[PDB]
């Protein structure tokens, strides 16, 4: 009769990494990194994005004639824009604090267009100006949200306007100033020189003067238009005054819905899907903690690390080979992790130990949960745009994002390596503990063989083996008989 | 004669958390997180703070008539401000580079006010102007550190002033420009249209032009006052020139004491107490590495982490139970950690090993220390203000702070969770090593029992027990009797 | 006949730090931190640096007469600039966006000077102005790269100029505006009052007006000169228009080479020496991965920490003392780490176990390589310059750099401590496993002496001792012989 102690081996070829060894085959493993996407830009939480197309943010807000599908847009979740949009300010010029406007848009989910200053109130001026830069079907045209005020007859009276914010929320207002090419066109348009444009609120004052100078021709014109914007608060008033060179607003953008949004720079097209996380390359449909697809991401998403493989060992080391546990593992054990093999006059067979296997199972489950359920609250790494005169700020942003990402990559990798090593040591210690427990309970009644086996000095029936398996072995009951067999 | 090897158990009911298990009851534990404060604002290192009350920095430095208690201010440790102060600028207007000034004030601990331009030197201008926005007992008044130059008779000559910095430190100078509402106001106040204000130092050049427009009424006036500040160096001269619309300074602020300070945004009041670390919720009196009261602290403070519990283990696992360490721990060996129980003819009592307990004690103490004093901090008077045109910078600062705090929280949790398991394995490994050493030194003269206890073959008195315990058991002397008793 | 299991010791005196104890002596150790430099400024990868001497970047780029050796500079790898340069703007004034220009220069490795506007094409003006603040041997002189335009007779026509970038790369163009001291000197230099300077490109448009005021005298003058710079793109045109107070450019700086360079604030001089890493204190020549010389480095460089020492344990714990591993190591086993000492009738000597020694060697080497090669990202800590109106941004940069620095230092120190502790535990576990293996194989034919050695009951020559050393021991062959003496 004999009883021997061993562990479980199977046909798995999964491999994990430790701090002392590389490419170690294990019975079970868990991958906590996601490396695949569907390659599609699709809807997030039911609300589709805002597909700008060839438009730009300024082109959409100002009302570019070639951008007219966005004159009334519903609620969105994120704004899809191209790297170098082709429909933009058609009239050459600039747009002050453009990146601040984009940052503000990164937290707005719906706009409502309110006619604050109608086009028919300017009864002392001409409001039908246009340029061949923003041409519609050949004939000249202009932006569809702005009014170009021009002299009516040989007179340009002082243009005055005002609006009180009785809409319910904060409003966004954009106006412009025209810089001509020569004095002749300034006289032919506004009839007066030394003009000014004044915009005023309770917290804002601004006065601008046109500047006339020959400039390199962009889009065929040497003139420019400079645009500015403001955020009018509730129950506040905005005042416009101008003696010339004013591009007045006709509409204002009320912030209806607010939340966490963003601007995604892609060249793709929206496709009918649904997801909870979105990256420029594609969407992510997972429950795993980590991913390595793309740093930029909108929505609740797994964290990002620059790694190729992050695999946690949850099973024993696969060393296929009766002897026991020192020689190698067993392929016949299909019930648990650690167990016994018994051979007596009534037969032979394998069996598993419930207590130790369960203790190790909960231990490994707790370890996996602790790694996953604490490695959350990582960084965000969301988009942000900077101008050509803010290079130091852009470098600071890049360095900060890169440093945090590197730190988290290091943390995850070292954690996984150390826990894999400790798990393997844990399993070895558990097998040794079972062997030592059985040896201590059996004492001198048996003989060790050196392979993890025990050979009895008496007869162990099936109930005797059940007793030794469940730790109720009666040493005196078989002592005296053994005292014969050993001595003979 | 039985010698059993065991470990100490008490009635402690404190729990640690390892990475393989949760809620492990432990004999002795050390909390390294502080969660309590006194809820009061106190003096830092014996120096009382500067209580601004309902006044803001601009109101204090400009001399608002209702902030007249702050005209002479002694040394301070930190400034206390309200979120939305209500004495800021009686005359509506703006303050240029306000956030930069507030950041400069975070490294200044005392100001000394010098008279740089006396009010009576303007012998060709009227210097008794005031507004009803800054009203005292109904009559109009003005800021106490500024002079409003107006016309004396029907003429406004060129106002010229200069000051050479012989005070002995860097000086802070604030001037202002008045923007009226209508042309009639400009004629009535300065008698000339098309005026300028020129301020010049050896580094700073500034020319400003008054601008006249109709504005929404704030505090009952449509006019504005724009204030600017400069930092004049030692032995440098400042020059003011104006043809109108100059609000001249009368006082300068010499930086008398420099140090590490800050601005703390609270709504409370100073109370009679003395502290060394101050948070917006209250003071901290602790000697621990971590805390979770508030991120923004001033003084010598521990590090902030978003962790609810952080408890290190210093003692054994509380497994209560004569047997040995196989069954559990002893509740009656209150002398140390690892020890021996014995039972011979002349007595039955416990004991405690000295060398092993001392080594474990020093190891645990060194581990706790190395965890604690590995963390090196500084004054860390964090806090920065940003304007409404600077939102990308605010987001950058917030993200950097959040990322660093998250990294440190993860580090602390990892360290505690790993060291807890390491210590809990250290203890039972030490117990097993003591058992193995005793067995090896005793050899075959004794009999194992499977519950951590050794039965003796010869009669062992107290001298032999002490020889076993100290490590000088004589196998040759007790050999023959042991063999005779064993062979039977 | 005896065999003993033990390990190896020597006379080394290297010390390491663990997490449970301090100042532990080891047999072998590896220092991974560099603390030495050559105290020299060398040539990076065969390209000598650009030594500005007592010059500033503005002085070099504008043509300061004292900085006449830099009128044609060759390729450079980095720029060397003093902390407080003495030769810079000879004419008092200011440079707009100076720090942005320095940041741009931090990635340019060669410049080419192209004549874009010659000095002989201003046929209607005077182009020989000068000042004594930029004197050359007493006589007045001006910047060598700029032209000062003054009236030819009592007439100042409109100055117009243009340049089309047909060079082949981006160009850098610098112009200036002159702010006089009095109206008399404005009339004696430009003949008209109320002048302007207009500069226009495809993306930039700017108009500036001179200001006339009396200012404190710097370098004997009360007038000032304000300089601005622009980056002209390929196939783009720049236009200059002026009615007075224009300091026109003559040369443009085409960017010939691009790469990774930098600016070093040092007070030294270049010396004939070569390196691949450079710091302001000296050069680094090493293969180790860490150093604690200076945060700011240029070239292929190691990583930087704030630690005083970092030593990795690649050997055993040195405990000198025939008995085995219970009492300590051996000094006669100079062949490997673990081994056996044997004593029979025909001799007695030491030996080594190749399998366990090789396994430990591989594990230690893999751990060390993992520690070294996982530090691949780290940080870089570039140098940036900020003006005195950007103190918040400067503090943000400093705080971020410091935070990352202590994060990485903490990581390195904790990793070293934990690796040292694990190595010293694993070395003892290996010897214990070897002893257990030999004991289990030899079974009951031997007696244990309690000090790591075994005494054979039978007689065993070298054949059987190399049989037990290589794990091939025949228990039945000596079973009866051992039983004969054991039962006696
Ligand atoms: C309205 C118009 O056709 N203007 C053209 C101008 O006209 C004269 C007319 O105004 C006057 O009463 O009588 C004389 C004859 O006695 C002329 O008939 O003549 C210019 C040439 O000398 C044309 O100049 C060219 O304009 C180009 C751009 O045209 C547009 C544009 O598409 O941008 C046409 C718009 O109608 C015009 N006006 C408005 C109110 O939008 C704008 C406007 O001039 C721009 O703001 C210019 O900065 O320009 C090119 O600029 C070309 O270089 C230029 O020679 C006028 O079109
Ligand atoms: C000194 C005074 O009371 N001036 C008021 C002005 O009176 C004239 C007189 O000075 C002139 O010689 O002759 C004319 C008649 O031809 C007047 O009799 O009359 C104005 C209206 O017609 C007043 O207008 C109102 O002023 C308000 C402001 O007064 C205060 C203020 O409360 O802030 C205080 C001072 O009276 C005034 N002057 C000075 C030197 O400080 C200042 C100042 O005017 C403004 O604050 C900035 O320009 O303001 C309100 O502004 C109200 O809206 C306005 O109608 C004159 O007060
Ligand atoms: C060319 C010259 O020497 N001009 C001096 C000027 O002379 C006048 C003369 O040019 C004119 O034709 O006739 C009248 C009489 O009808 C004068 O004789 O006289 C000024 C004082 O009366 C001098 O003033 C002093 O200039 C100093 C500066 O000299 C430099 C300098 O070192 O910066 C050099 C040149 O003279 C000049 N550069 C030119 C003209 O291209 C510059 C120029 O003034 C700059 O704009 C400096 O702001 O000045 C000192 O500035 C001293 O403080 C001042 O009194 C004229 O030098
Ligand atoms: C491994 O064995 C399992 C039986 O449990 C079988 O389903 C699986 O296909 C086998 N895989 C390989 C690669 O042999
Ligand atoms: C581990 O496997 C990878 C590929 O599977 C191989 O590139 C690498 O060399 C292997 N390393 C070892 C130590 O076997
Ligand atoms: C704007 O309208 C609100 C009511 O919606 C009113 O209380 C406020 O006085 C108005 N503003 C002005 C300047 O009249
Ligand atoms: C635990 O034992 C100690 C003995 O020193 C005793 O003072 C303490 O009160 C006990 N715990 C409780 C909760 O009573
Ligand atoms: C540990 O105790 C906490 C209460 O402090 C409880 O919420 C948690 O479920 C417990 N966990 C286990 C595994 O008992
Ligand atoms: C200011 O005073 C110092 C002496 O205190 C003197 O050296 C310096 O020249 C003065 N400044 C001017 C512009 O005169
Ligand atoms: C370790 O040795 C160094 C010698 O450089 C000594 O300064 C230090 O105090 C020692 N530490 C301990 C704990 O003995
Ligand atoms: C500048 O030169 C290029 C040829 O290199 C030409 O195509 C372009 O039209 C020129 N620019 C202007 C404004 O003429």
């Amino acid at each position: 009769d004999q009883i021997c102690i061993g562990y479980h081996a199977n046909n798995s070829t999964e491999k994990i990494d430790t701090i002392l060894e590389r490419n170690v085959t294990v019975t079970h493993a868990k991958d906590i990194l996601e490396k695949t996407h569907n390659g599609k830009l699709c809807k997030l939480n039911g609300i589709p994005p805002l597909e700008l197309g060839d438009c730009s943010i300024a082109g959409w807000l100002l009302g570019n004639p070639e951008c007219d599908r966005l004159l009334r847009v519903p609620e969105w979740s994120y704004i899809m824009e191209k790297e170098n949009p082709r429909y933009s300010l058609c009239y050459p010029g600039s747009f002050n604090d453009y990146e601040e406007l984009k940052h503000l848009l990164s937290s707005v989910k719906h706009f409502e267009k309110v006619k604050i200053l109608p086009k028919d109130r300017w009864t002392q001026h001409t409001t039908t100006g246009g340029s061949m830069a923003c041409a519609v079907s050949g004939k000249p045209s202009f932006f569809r949200n702005m009014v170009w005020l021009t002299t009516k007859g040989p007179n340009y009276p002082v243009a005055q306007g005002s609006y009180n914010n009785t809409s319910g929320e904060q409003m966004l207002i954009i106006w412009g100033v025209h810089h001509p090419n020569d004095e002749a066109e300034q006289r032919a348009l506004y009839q007066k020189v030394g003009t000014y444009v004044s915009a005023s609120t309770s917290t804002l004052y601004k006065r601008s003067i046109p500047e006339i100078a020959a400039r390199p021709k962009v889009n065929g014109l040497g003139s420019r238009m400079e645009f500015s914007w403001t955020l009018l608060d509730m129950w506040d008033t905005i005042n416009f005054e101008s003696t010339g060179n004013l591009v007045a607003p006709e509409y204002g953008f009320k912030i209806s819905k607010r939340g966490s949004s963003g601007i995604m720079k892609t060249e793709g097209t929206l496709e009918n899907c649904e997801t909870k996380c979105q990256t420029p390359l594609g969407a992510i449909n997972t429950t795993l903690p980590f991913h390595n697809v793309h740093p930029l991401t909108i929505g609740e998403c797994p964290k990002y690390v620059k790694s190729e493989k992050l695999v946690l060992a949850t099973g024993l080391r696969n060393v296929p080979q009766i002897a026991g546990f020192i020689e190698g593992g067993w392929q016949g054990m299909v019930d648990g992790w650690y167990g016994y093999h018994h051979s007596n006059d009534q037969g032979s067979g394998y069996a598993a130990d419930k207590e130790s296997t369960q203790k190790a199972f909960d231990g490994i489950t707790n370890k996996v949960n602790s790694v996953i359920e604490k490695m959350n609250t990582q960084f965000e790494a969301v988009g942000k745009e900077f101008s050509n005169l803010e290079k130091r700020l852009e470098n600071l942003n890049k360095k900060m994002e890169d440093g945090f990402l590197d730190v988290w990559t290091y943390n995850a990798e070292l954690l996984v390596l150390m826990e894999n090593e400790r798990t393997l040591d844990f399993h070895d210690s558990n097998v040794k503990n079972l062997y030592d427990k059985v040896r201590m309970q059996l004492r001198d009644n048996v003989k060790e063989l050196g392979n993890g086996c025990f050979e009895f000095y008496h007869k162990c029936d099936n109930e005797c083996m059940d007793s030794v398996k469940n730790g109720t072995y009666d040493y005196p009951k078989y002592e005296e008989e053994s005292k014969l067999n050993r001595n003979e």
